[PDB]
Parts: C-alpha cells; structure tokens; sequence
C-alpha cells in the first residue's frame, strides 16, 4: 500500500519545511521532521478534502494542527495538496504580508482551518468542530442523505496534552462519544525546555481511556502503513473518539534529533545538508519531485473532487425530497436570521424590573424558536446564568439533536469548543458562565476575536452586587479585561430592553464575538421607549434622559449603574443641577460610530462629567476627561448582602450626588 | 475506633452548617451534609494542627477546601477545632464584616489556609504547598530533625476535577511523586446543574493512576472507619500522591438529597427540620453537644499541642547542632533579604544594550546565590523566558533540593502552585511564561492578589516586537489585563537597570504579587545613573530626561518605548520642541506615591502630553489628558520581522514626532 514514491513524499514535506524555516531564519523544524510521516499518511489516504474548492465544501473533513508551531509542515502540505499556497509563498514564510505566517492564521491561508499558536486550543477547537458535525448530522441527515458526515482530525504534541484546556476538551469529547474525532499525537519525548521526562511522565494512553477515548499506539511512527492501519482502526471505532500515539523522533535527520535543540530554531545550513544526506535527498531547495505532485494529485486531489461531486449530487436530491430541511441547512451555514428579531424579542414596560441574566434567558427562549440554528449552553451554570433553552433537548450521544450543551465546569474548554463550532459553520453558538470566571476562558475569547468568530459569550453576575458569595465571585477588572481585546464587542445592558437589543446585535454581528455582561440583581426598566433603546444599543451609547434646557453636566454609565445615574439626576435636579444621563452599553460599538453621532451623546464642550460603573476606573478617563469624576471600584469586594456591598463600595445615589457636588 | 459520640460529631457539623446557611438565607448545604463524615475523620484523626497557635506552626499539616462552596462546613470545623471562630461568627455567616464569608478567605478567618471560591485552584494550590514541604524537607531536614514533615490535604468535588487547571496540577503532582499530598473527593454524582452523568462520566480513578497517583475508593462515604483506613493507606503510600474517592450522598437528610437542588440554596425551615429528624438530632439550633467538644478537645486539640511542643523541642536541638541551617530556615519563613540587593544586582552602563528578559536572567542568577530561599521555574519556557537558575539543580523526586521547577506547559497550574508555595511559607517563588499567555493564568494572578501573596511572575516577549511568531504570540491587551487587577504591581522595565530595580522591589514587596513584563529584543540603557533609575523604579515613575529650560511638552512611556521616546525627544529638539521624557515602569507604584512627588514627574499644568506604549491605549487617557495624544496598538499584530511590525504599528520615532507636531 505504501512505496518509495510515498517516502519521497514524506521527505518532500520534511525538506520544504526545513528549507522554508532556513530561508526565514525562523521557525520550528523538529515537528515537521518528526511528524511528516503521520501528516503524509493522513493527507494522502484519510483526509476527505477538495482543495479545488478552498474551504467552501461544508462536508469536508476538518484538519487542525494544534501544535501550531509545526506551521511549516502545514504550508508544505497545503502546497502539495493543491491549496492556494504557492512555492513562492513557502519561500515567504514569516515575511511581512505573507500568507505563510509563523503560526497558522485562519482567514490568512487557504486551507488553514484554525488559528492555533496558543497550545491546547487547537485540539479543544476540533472537539468543537466534531460536536457541530455530530449535532448537524443528527439534525439534518436522512436515510440516503448523509449531508453532514465527516471526520475531524487534530495533530497534537506533548505541549497540547499538558495544557488543562485540552483535558477539559478530551473529557467532554469522551463523554459525548465523538467517534468521528481522531487525534494524532506526535509523541517524541521532547518539549521546548528539554525532555518530557523532566515534567510530563504521565500515562497519556490511560488518561485518554479513562475519558472514554480509544487509545492506539504507533510504536514506529515512521512506518506509514502502521499509521494507516491505526487510522483505519480509529474510524472503525465510531463509538469513541480516538487518540493515536505515534512515537516519533523530533528533528529526524539532524545531528540534534531527539533533543529539544531542534524544537524551535533553524537547523543552520549544515544541519539542513545533514538531514538531506540522511534522507538521501539530492533535489535542490524548494523543489517538489514530479512523482510526488503526481502522487498527491491522485491520492488526494482527484479523490476530493469526486467526493465533493458525489456529495453535491446527493445534496441536489436531498433538496428535492426535503426542501424545507435543506433550506434550514443552508440558512444555518449562511447565518440567516429573520427580519423580526425586534418583535421576536421580549420587551419590557417602564414599570418592569428584571435582572439582565433573566432578560437574557427570555431572549434565548424567544430566539430559539425562530432561529433554528441557535444552540448553546453553560459551564455547569445554566440554572444560575439562566441559559436553559426550554424544551429544546440536551446534547448527548443518544440525542445529538438536543440544543442545550452541558459543558461541565470547563470554561476554557467550553470557549474553545464554541470557537470550533463556529469555525465548522452551520450554527450560532452561545455559552455562559460567571463574569468573574471569564479569566478562565480569556485566551479563547482572544482566539474568537482573532479568528473573527461571532461566538456569543453570556457572562452573568457581573459585579459586586453578587453580594454574599464574596470577592472571588465579584468582578472588578473583567470589563477592562474583555474590552481591551481587539475585535470584540462587549455589551453591558442597563435593563431588559437593552438586553434584548444586545442579543439582536449579537445575532446580526458576524465578524467578531459578542460578549453579554449581565446582572444577578433586578434592574428597573429605563424610562424611555423600546425603539429609542434599540437604536441606542445599536449605536453603543445614547442619551437616556437629556437636560430640560442647558446641561450643567453629564453622567455616563453602563449596566446597572445607569439606573443609579437616573436616580442621581433626580436628586441633583433638586439642587439646581440639570444633568444629561448617557447609557454606554458598548464602548466598542459606540466608538465605531461617526464623530458627529458621538458628539451628540457626549458633547465635547461639556466638561463637568462623571462616569459610573461597578468596576475599575481604569479606562474611564477617556470619557470622564481632565475635569471629570470617576465613580468605580478599584479594590476587591466583600461577602455581605448585596445592597450593603454596593453602598460600601460607593455604588449609591448619595455618593454619586456628593461627588458631583464637590 | 469510631463510636456514637463520633457520629454525633458528624451530625454536629451537618447541623451547624445547615443552620448557618439557613440563618444567612444563603449558602450551599449539600456538600456540608455529604462530606461531614470525611471532614470529621480527617480533622479528628489525621490533621496535625494546633489551633491554639492559629496558623503560626510552620510544620502543621495543611488543609485546603478546594470546593470552596462548602465554606459552612469549614467554619463549623474551625469552630469545633478551637480556632478563633466563635458560635456567634457561625451565626454571622455571609454578613457584612463577618469572619465567616460566603467563600473561604485566607487572612479573614483563623484556620483558613487558602482562598478557594474559584474551582480547581484550591487543589492546585495544595499541590504548591506539597511541593514546598518536599523542597524544604529536603533542604533542611537532618537525621533526627524532621523539621519540615507534614501532610497536605485537599477536599475536592466534581467541579474541581472537571477544571483543566486541576488536571495540570495532578499531572505535575504525579510526576513529582508528592506522597504527602492526599486529596479527598466528595464524589456525589451531582454538580450545580444536575447529574454528573450529563457532563462528567470519565473514569477519575483511572485518570489519576495514569498521572501516577494512588487511587482509593471509599464505597460507603459515611463509614468513618473505612475513610480512616483509606487515609492510613494514603499515608502509607508515600511514593505517590493519593486520591481517595469517597462516595457520598449530597444533602444527606434533605427530601432533595442526591439531587442538584441541595447544591446551592438554603434548605428552608422544613428541609432543616427534616434533616434533623433523619439525624435523630433534637438539640436546638447552633448548639454543640458537650461530648462533641470533648471528643474534639481530645482527638484534635490535645494531640496538636503535644505535636507542636515536640516539634518545638526538636527544633531547639536542631538550632543547636545546625545553627546556620536553622538560621536560613527562619529567614526563609520570615522573608529576610540582604541589604545588598542593590549591589548584588547587575548594573548596566550607558552604552550597554540588553533584552530585559536577559537582564532578568542575570538578576536571577545573581540573586539565587544571595537569597537562599529563592527558587522558581518556567512553564516549559525557561530557555526562552531566560529563567534557568544556573547551577542550582532541578526539582525532581530524586532531587527535591533542586531549585529549578519544571512546570511543563501548565501556566495556570504553575501559577496556582506558586500561590500554594507562598501560602505554605518558607521561600520566595517566581514563575515564567510568555506575556501573551498570562491569559491562561490570569485567574491565579487574581488569587495571588486577593490572598496578598508576593508571588513573582516573569512574563517575557512583552509586545508586537516578538515579530515572526505572529499575532497569537504578540501581546496587545495583557498590560490592561494585569494592571487592572487590584493589589498587584506590574513593572515594565525600560532597560537593564530598571529590570534589576524591579527585581529588587519585587523581593522587597511582601504583600502583593509583582509581575515583571519583559522584552524579547534588546533595549539600550537609559542615559542616566543607576542610582537615579533605582530611586525612579522604587517610585514607579520618574523623569528620564528633563527639558533644558521650559518644557514644550511631555512624553510618558513604559518599557521598550522609553527608548523610542528618548529618540523622539532628540528629533523634536531639532524642531524647537523641548520635551520631558518620563518612564512609568509601574502605574500602581507610581500612583501609590505622594501627590507632591507625582506632580514633579508629570506637571499638572503641562497639557501637551503623549503616551507611548506598545499595547492598547485603553487606560492611557488618564495620563495623556484631554489634550494629549495616545501612541499605542489597538489591533492584533502580524507575522513579520520585528522592526517591520514595530514600524507598521507605529512604534517609531517618525510616527511619534509626526503625532506630536500635528
Ligand atoms: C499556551 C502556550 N504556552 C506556551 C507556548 C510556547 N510553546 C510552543 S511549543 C511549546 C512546547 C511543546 O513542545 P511539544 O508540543 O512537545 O513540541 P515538539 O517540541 O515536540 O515539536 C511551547 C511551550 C505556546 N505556544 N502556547
Ligand atoms: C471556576 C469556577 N467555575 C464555576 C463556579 C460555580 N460553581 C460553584 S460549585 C460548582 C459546580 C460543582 O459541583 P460539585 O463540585 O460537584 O459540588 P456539589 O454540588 O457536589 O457540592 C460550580 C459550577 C466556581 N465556583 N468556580
Ligand atoms: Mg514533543
Ligand atoms: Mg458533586
């Protein structure tokens, strides 16, 4: 089944990778040299992709390189596979504006399914991808219409498996019995600092079986047929995700192979030549042997065209027999939402009072009926975040159609899975936990933002108002945390109507993650029209109550502190002080507006400003200005009843009024 | 060995806990009711503590409740054990200013060894504690002087074990063979949202054995003797940390026992009465039966006094035979550092150029000789963070005296272990990774800060200057992230001399974590005296170069951008513009100074300001002011050579000069 042309293919990967790195004078040659055999077997016998259609074929197999530092191998593969990655591209590895960056970047490079620099996330995202395949398979497949049916592959190293987030994801994958997920593990006994025997001596196989994965060992990781048999067995075990440990020699060909020294640095002109001797490789730099492009053409490209063409035909039939179903399938993939979100969403009257977690919960139930692609869940906090999708089932092996995901206490794993689910396509995801524990998943939000995924994060218990649970459960600095991440939108709704609006904007925003920051405690409805709140949230900031005539000043507030600002505006009127009250539910959305529009909300000539938010003042000087005052909380909170914490940490009308008046 | 007085003790814990919660109308009764038997066996037969001396006995056994929501049980225990937690205290659970807060708070409550609200961290910190015991045991114990010899216990639930960070910590504990660590696992089949069978069906036992832990199952978790035998076996297995799974019924006594409904809410007057019926308990609320205080007095308190008194005598001898060793042991525990840090630390001349990661590395080697308590490591990045302690050994089971810790790719687990190590006492810890991956460990920094631990974080590759590794490895928002956490100090040194100074301040600061943010690339030495840099860093911000006479304006910069500001000051002189250049290596340290001192560095009357930092502008308006300009980076970076990234994202003299002049 494997021959010498195949081995020349392996060493084509090795050489493209090492030369790319050498020419860049930057990169990681160990992994390409160790893992080319596994990647070659996978890409030529086991990856159902069609590079002819880039990444548009929704039912292609998904490959993720979790060990993102093996980027050169990936580009090398991509090239030979027929993706739009050219030999010149390989020659521009790590160069300004190349499509071949130091770590893989989704959206940058034809054929790169995920941005995987940060370790552990790549495999955790694949878990996501596999979850979505399973969920959509069950939703939409019919007898004779396997419309969503494909494998998910992650290539991982020792790094990925030390990271906790990967443990969360494997635990969860194991539990959900993702039989179409296969992890290929470049097990080389080396990590960056040295031998894994200095830090990582656990029994991985056993750990994975304890999760409910199938474990397979490939003793000789350079044996192609053995790697091939292993994958065949992985696929045969469709009741369990499978991990294949493939014992490998890092940097094979280097004098330094089997040491950390080949992890992360170019080999150097003589190391390259040396590895080429070992490979008995006498082609010139950056050269594909004809037989190798021929072998890729036949094993990979021709087979991909024919798999997609078959899928396309079957899909024409599917559309004939199940018109309405096929329509939902396409709407899933294309992000269609009804024009009626505004009327679908609940609306709250001037006299209502609701916690924004609970307004969120009602938005979710209203939306779930009308947006069939939506699903999501909570990191064991659905019943406290209020993120149960009433009546819509539980996502589980026996019911993959269920729409409530039970992520468990796995914040980071959850965020990563969301990212994968979104990268996969076909649905809209949301996930929830406490705002204070956004710290556990921050690095995944980061990847949401970089990869431009409209993941929706629902983060409740947004402030010291939490009260009796105490400082560990009371956010202070987490708005700063999330707001500063580029390409995100963070909404902190001030009431029910703001919460519905933010959900609407979350669904309509498709090129960045939307983070909804919500309250435990009830908030009064802002005393103005639903139409005004919707337009104002769409803009990110707006005036809630203007001054009768000329403004003495302006209070700018978010979330639960908008209600405080309204109360202090009243109290301050009674002292001849007429203030504007602005809600700024999203700084990012606000700052994306026209100068003209921004100046109407926060007049540049008005200097007497006060900012009010239950969290750090860091950042607020931007809006408060030289002459403003910053009402916020620059210390940890306390275990006490809610109203007491708020009072003691200065979220009160008295304190706001007093501060304005000095 | 166990009798009916003992069971009355168990149900004393149950009842104190549930009544405390009931009276608070807030708390988590399931775990106290399920886990009282394990906690009772542990505290009365297996916890060598002496509450008579609060938490001053350095060689006491360390108990951590990782499942921090079982706080009421802990207070209940603390009370009966003789800690300074009174019955009135129990009656003030979750009340403003009580010493009995909703989750346990180190420093708040006599007997509480760690702040454990955030799940997974409690056990991860115990791993820390156990690491320090092992390390100091090996450093200081001698024949007939077991001066550091004690167990570490963590009580965990299903939550702790789903979190990735706990996986990092168990992996690592397993590898380090922490035979004195015992984890007690309240395995009740319930998590907050419902049954663990909806999310968490893994084989925990097997997972732990794969880490190299010993696993023991206590089938009937209410059997005291069986829990006792199990702990005895755990201790007998001193080659492996041990986890004891103790099968339990959550909320035992409630009509709702064995369901999630008893997880997190008071039982309600009738649930309490019901559980008291089941327990056949007819004492009034908040009452300890005499036989129970008697049994605690004898099993726990009397035995603790005698263990400490014996230890104190042995320690008087130890001090006689090994005077110099005993002196170091006490200096470890009391944080003594030489007066000569200033001369111990390396110093750099006006013509030198060094990357601050590399200045950091030289500070570490210089300090390690002189500060015997220092140790630390890297999350598999020592060779890239430059945090190898030259010649001082590797921390490993065969060499626990080694001072380089190999944490592996376990950022969060590492931070948590650092926290534990610091809580334990006796050493100064540092740990390192890339600044961009501070996101992985943010939640532990948070706990460093809350618990007031002078943990030292060494976070390198601080900016887009990283270059070819690309956006996933280039920090943008991480200064904001860390600066906004209350009670931390974040230093971003602008050169070698600033880096030594910051290390000095890090060692002298004992009540908060110190975070050192360091460069990959070389930085020129600031053109001023070492003495001036030391005083200026001690103050957090200072003028590097004043204006000849009257200042046209001021550039305020940090880290690598101080050198840019100096170059632009030159370039701007040549256009009749004389500017002040301020280095602000720590905002927090700066803002802790006198108004008077702050005004000398950044004159309030000087309005033409520019701030320059390679990261988000968020926050900077505070210093830039209404009329200032903010030079920073509010987008993800790129894979390109270093100088190109800096240039393209506007970290350049040209761009600084141009911005000043419009
Ligand atoms: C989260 C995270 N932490 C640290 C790094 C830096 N890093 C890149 S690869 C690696 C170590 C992993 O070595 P392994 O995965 O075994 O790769 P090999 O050297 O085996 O190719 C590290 C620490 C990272 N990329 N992401
Ligand atoms: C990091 C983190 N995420 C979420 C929570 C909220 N929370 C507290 S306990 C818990 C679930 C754990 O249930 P388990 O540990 O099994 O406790 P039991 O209900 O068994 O007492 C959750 C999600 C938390 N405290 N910390
Ligand atoms: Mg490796
Ligand atoms: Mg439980």
């Amino acid at each position: 089944p494997y021959d010498q042309v195949d081995q020349l293919g392996v060493n084509t990967l090795r050489t493209l990778s090492i030369d790319a790195i050498q020419r860049a004078n930057s990169g990681h040659p160990g992994l390409p040299m160790g893992a080319a055999p596994m990647a070659y077997v996978l890409w030529t016998r086991h990856l159902k992709i069609n590079p002819k259609t880039h990444m548009n074929w929704v039912n292609r197999d998904r490959f993720v390189l979790s060990a993102g530092h093996g980027s050169a191998l990936l580009y090398s593969l991509a090239h030979l596979a027929g993706y739009d990655v050219s030999m010149d591209d390989l020659k521009n590895f790590r160069e300004w504006k190349s499509n071949t960056p130091g770590h893989p970047e989704y959206g940058c490079t034809d054929g790169v399914e995920a941005t995987t620099g940060p370790l552990g996330q790549g495999i955790s995202m694949a878990v996501g991808m596999a979850m979505a395949e399973a969920h959509l398979g069950k939703k939409f497949n019919r007898e004779g219409y396997p419309v969503m049916d494909h494998y998910t592959y992650a290539l991982i190293g020792d790094g990925d498996l030390m990271e906790g987030v990967a443990s969360e994801a494997a635990s969860l994958a194991g539990h959900l019995k993702l039989g179409k997920l296969i992890a290929l593990y470049d097990s080389n006994g080396i990590s960056l600092d040295g031998k894994t025997s200095a830090s990582f001596t656990e029994n991985v196989g056993a750990r994975f079986e304890a999760y409910g994965w199938q474990y397979i060992l490939v003793e000789d990781g350079f044996n192609l047929e053995e790697i091939d048999k292993a994958i065949v067995q992985a696929k045969a075990e469709s009741d369990k995700p499978t991990i294949i440990e493939i014992k490998t020699t890092i940097g094979y060909g280097s004098e330094n192979q089997g040491t950390h020294k080949v992890h992360g640095s170019p080999l150097g002109e003589e190391g390259v030549a040396h590895a080429k001797e070992v490979y008995n490789w006498n082609y010139p730099p950056f050269t594909v042997p004809e037989e190798v492009s021929q072998r890729f053409k036949e094993c990979l490209q021709d087979k991909g065209v024919k798999a997609e063409n078959k899928w396309n035909e079957m899909f024409e039939a599917y559309k004939k027999e199940y018109s309405d179903l096929a329509q939902k399938f396409s709407d899933g993939f294309s992000n269609k939402v009804p024009n009626t979100l505004g009327d679908i969403l609940p609306q709250y009257g001037e006299d209502d009072s609701i916690a924004t977690r609970a307004a969120s919960q009602k938005a979710i139930n209203a939306l779930a009926k009308e947006v069939s692609s939506l699903w999501g869940g909570a990191a064991d906090l659905a019943s406290s975040n209020k993120t149960v999708i009433a009546g819509e089932g539980d996502f589980q092996p026996e019911s993959y159609e269920g729409r409530n995901i039970w992520f468990g206490v796995r914040e980071f794993g959850m965020a990563c899975a969301m990212n994968g689910i979104m990268l996969h396509g076909g649905t809209r995801i949301f996930g929830s936990t406490f705002f204070v524990f956004s710290d556990y998943l921050k690095a995944a939000i980061r990847l949401s933002a970089i990869q431009k995924l409209p993941v929706i994060y629902v983060l409740t218990h947004d402030s010291v108002a939490v009260g009796k649970d105490g400082p560990t459960h009371e956010p202070i600095e987490q708005l700063a945390s999330l707001r500063t991440i580029p390409n995100v939108q963070v909404f902190r709704p001030a009431d029910g109507n703001e919460t519905s609006a933010a959900w609407k904007v979350a669904l309509e925003t498709l090129d960045k993650p939307t983070i909804l920051v919500l309250s435990r405690q009830n908030l009064d409805t802002l005393p103005i029209s639903k139409e005004k709140v919707f337009d104002g949230v769409e803009k990110g900031g707006y005036v809630v109550q203007g001054a009768e005539n000329e403004a003495d000043g302006i209070l700018i507030a978010t979330g639960s502190e908008v209600g405080l600002a309204l109360k202090a505006k009243e109290e301050l009127q009674k002292k001849g002080k007429d203030v504007i009250v602005v809600s700024l539910p999203s700084w990012e959305r606000f700052e994306a507006q026209s100068e003209e529009y921004k100046n109407t909300v926060i007049p540049p000539e008005l200097k007497k400003r006060m900012t009010i938010e239950a969290g750090t003042t860091y950042g607020w000087a931007k809006y408060a200005g030289d002459h403003g005052v910053m009402i916020g909380i620059d210390e940890f909170g306390m275990s006490a009843p809610s109203d007491i914490v708020l009072r003691e940490l200065g979220m009160s009308v008295e304190n706001i009024v007093d501060k304005y008046l000095e």
